[PDB]
């Protein structure tokens, strides 16, 4: 069959749960913007296999209808907690609050990110700052402080931040996401090395698109990804399975980066009797 | 220290996949008769896969074989296949499809590694490990994937590398090119056969537990404080196999229990830094 | 001869300047962080090339004492402009001031930095945002406005990030530096793509220690940098010669990231015998 | 337009850099030193007073291009005929090159093979040619030159010619792919392994360099994924390659520097696509 159906047919998305049902019982899992999308996806899976999960991020009316709506369809207790990840006065209580109505995290995921899709030359230094503070610092915060409790206590944990595929690469019109991405995963691999020694494991997924256009026909895959197919790599990643997995980076893409950064995959389209007359 | 470490990041070495999940479909490994090709296989056989495994060794390929099939209920088919060799390889790739049918999971692990000072090989001995790891992957990966394509199927493919493929290193130089040259070819894959419904990832290990003094020392050297496990791997390898993992593709990922980054990062050996003597420092 | 003596014959320092005598001449360089150190010595040889310099920093004390002990040196002027490059407002008053008195930059090299050694959970949340102030936002503020600057202007200019090996592979003990070097790496590969349309192109160089004995013993050419080697690559890079390199990250460490990262990199001192030994027992 | 501002601040300088004779008495051994890239690096490091020994399969090619050189700079260009896949060969051709000119103070691995092809055309031979040119070729030469300077205790800087899809991969140009990325691999291993000897090794990964193209428009196709609005030079590299094997760069082991005009980040950087709007286009997304 042609290329859309092979695509379809042998990279069709498995949606369900793929752990151990109730696996996570008894693990405290601490999400930043839980509430949305990918941090979303990633709660009602690990709230769906048993951990209790605190998700945190500045909109209170989104986190508390998303905590209710999965803390019902699961049985399971999300807790919201109100949080800009950029104040470490905030992530302070955030994390003081995090182990008064749950405990010390056992799975951190550094999920909260900004975005401007621009010029660069059209950004102000405001702008700029803004993305770097949410991105990069926000992320240093929270771990910071969840570490700094961690080795108090002498409990491990396992983190994971969600980044980007551009994250490696740079790229224009997201300069500053780009900046502070390649920040968050740096940081892991640091962090990763230092605070082994204190239980602690740290890895990174960079996510393409999932589907939450024609950016497709850049995709080996052939489609957008999904938030469930995230999800259990996420979960994979911060379960007991994993323990032996520290300082990694997982590109989850469907092959995109690969594509757009080789050379000659512009070749793609050329038609079987192209290359017989290229050939010649 | 240590019981962090042993509490934190403790082993679970059973079976992660649900049960029976792998009905249906048939792997294909190389190397599968010892250490992390077995413990692979060990696994996927487990899950209701049919298992093909090749290597040069029939009797070892035959016992380990026998020895998984009586414990998992599935069968686990024998092929002897030197890799280097593309007649051999043709036939492997035929009887594969003979006798269990295109393969929807090829996993090329089998390797050769000197550990030498590079000007103590010769070019023959440089050319051997070139032969199994490169050119044989390939020739494995060429074949199988012009048999998909004629077929109009698809697969996950799965090559097993190293850590120091991607920073080189001293000592195992032909096998760092080789595994580099093996990674390339993944990914160049991932990007141009992802048409034909085949997707391609990487596995980048560290030592994995296959006077006692050395295995103490490398460890010092692992921020996970322990070697890693053939079964802790074998999980990896079937989810990035598994059909839960089919949207990833040209991936590749490090399960070294943070060696590499450890090692790899300039300040890292201030590791051994006391918290007494950090006061001395501070206070410059 | 032994190691040490093969090290110092092959891979001896050549201290002087590379480039042609006045080579740039007609360009103007703005270079932060180029008071001391790394800074001090690109800014000599760009100036003793024939370059107008301007130099950017906090302190005015050291600034001015360097820019006037190198205009007396190389007789071109060495202009020093107060700036804090976290600061977006002095920033933007330092790029003005630096087109009013030696015109649009040809040259743009982003060198100041700040950095502590220590075990992270040490920090506190603000030595964190200091360091990625300075580093990041200090390099991308600069930037950002020279940029817009030389858009308006229709100029272009070779940009030059001076990070560090550990950008890419992280490191305890320097952990905000790393984040943020990384970060200034990135966005040097994002605008080499993005800014390519106005003549502007972006290189970054990761040092490794320049001028204890431990390292040595991790450098393969046995023995740290100099500041006149680095200058050389970074004049280089900022000429006209590498016009066409663009997006490109080069390790000037005498190899010492190839030698740490590498695994079996730590059989380095097994000796002939041994390794004789280890031959008869595989 | 943009070709204006391009063409007036990338604009190519094609002209020696180092200082008139600042090789004199170094010999240099540069693989493939007869056509393209490795002519071009060849005529610059015998212009700046290197002894040059060039190598490769076709004799006829190798002395009319040694020839010419050595008329042009005074200075000796001696052709070895050698097929780098062959160790015998390379055995006899290092042997042969410290005999006519001394030990190399420099050694360019240049010499390749290529095909551009759909993976699923390739027969096992056409992928293990260019796996014995390219990977297997560089490590005979490396191997050989390296034990022969390891006896004589003298030292040498090592300069292998990659590609950008090394690093990356890429599909039509994989057997080349694999083959480069070894070569990368074996650089950084031997930098770290063979710095004690006083070897370094350093990498340059070049994009298009001027010199299947009838009409013109598929060069012009390729300028639109180059930052930089052209095609290099062998002029441009050669300097980079004559930088990176002279003294002044002595500290600089285990590098890989592209040399590509942007190219490489331009098409890696999932955005970048976003270059082909328009300032209306994006005066509308930015007021949503
Ligand atoms: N979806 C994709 O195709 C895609 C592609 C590549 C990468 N990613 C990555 O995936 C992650 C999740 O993104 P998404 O697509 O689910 O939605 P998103 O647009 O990144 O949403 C951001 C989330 O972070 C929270 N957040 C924003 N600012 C915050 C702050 N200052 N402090 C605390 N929380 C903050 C938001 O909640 P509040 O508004 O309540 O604060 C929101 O839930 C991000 O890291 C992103 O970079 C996504
Ligand atoms: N174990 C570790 O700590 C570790 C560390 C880093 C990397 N790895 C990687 O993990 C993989 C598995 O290796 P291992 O540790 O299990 O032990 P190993 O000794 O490397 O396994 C080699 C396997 O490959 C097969 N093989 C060798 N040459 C072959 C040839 N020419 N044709 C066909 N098969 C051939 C062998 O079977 P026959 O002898 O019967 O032919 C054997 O099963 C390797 O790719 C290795 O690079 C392992
Ligand atoms: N030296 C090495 O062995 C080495 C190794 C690896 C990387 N590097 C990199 O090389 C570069 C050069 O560093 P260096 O060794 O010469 O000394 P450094 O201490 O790393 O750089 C400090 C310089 O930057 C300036 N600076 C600091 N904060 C500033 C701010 N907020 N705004 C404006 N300027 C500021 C300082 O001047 P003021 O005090 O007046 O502000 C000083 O001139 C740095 O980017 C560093 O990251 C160096
Ligand atoms: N030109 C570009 O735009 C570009 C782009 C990317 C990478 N590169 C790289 O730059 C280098 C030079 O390339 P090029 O374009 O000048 O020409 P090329 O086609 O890449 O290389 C051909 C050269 O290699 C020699 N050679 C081929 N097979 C050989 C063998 N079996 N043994 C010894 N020598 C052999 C040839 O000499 P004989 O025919 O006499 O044997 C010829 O001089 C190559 O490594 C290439 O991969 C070039």
């Amino acid at each position: 069959m042609n290329t859309e159906a092979l695509q379809s047919k042998f990279f069709s998305p498995l949606q369900k749960a793929m752990l151990p049902p109730n696996s996570f019982q008894g693990k405290v899992a601490f999400i930043t913007g839980g509430g949305t999308g990918l941090g979303k996806g990633m709660t009602t899976l690990l709230s769906s296999l048993g951990a209790q999960c605190v998700i945190a991020s500045r909109k209170m009316d989104v986190l508390k209808a998303t905590a209710e709506q999965i803390s019902s369809q699961t049985g399971n207790k999300v807790h919201a907690i109100q949080c800009d990840v950029r104040d470490p006065d905030m992530v302070q209580n955030t994390v003081s609050e995090l182990i008064k109505v749950a405990g010390h995290p056992n799975i951190v995921i550094n999920n909260a990110a900004g975005n401007f899709i621009s010029p660069t030359e059209r950004l102000s230094p405001n702008a700029w700052k803004t993305i770097t503070d949410i991105v990069l610092n926000g992320t240093a915060f929270v771990t910071l402080e969840i570490g700094k409790q961690l080795i108090k206590a002498q409990k491990g944990a396992a983190f994971l931040s969600i980044t980007t595929i551009y994250a490696e690469t740079g790229s224009g019109f997201v300069v500053p996401s780009a900046s502070a991405k390649a920040g968050v995963e740096a940081m892991s691999k640091s962090l990763a090395a230092e605070w082994g020694k204190y239980g602690m494991r740290f890895n990174v997924i960079q996510p393409g698109p999932i589907k939450t256009k024609e950016m497709i026909g850049r995709i080996p895959c052939g489609r957008l990804g999904t938030v469930e197919e995230l999800a259990n790599l996420a979960a994979f990643l911060c379960s007991d399975y994993a323990s032996w997995i520290n300082g990694a980076v997982i590109k989850f893409d469907g092959g995109e980066e690969v594509l757009i950064s080789g050379e000659f995959n512009d070749l793609r389209k050329v038609t079987k009797e192209q290359w017989d007359t290229i050939e010649e």
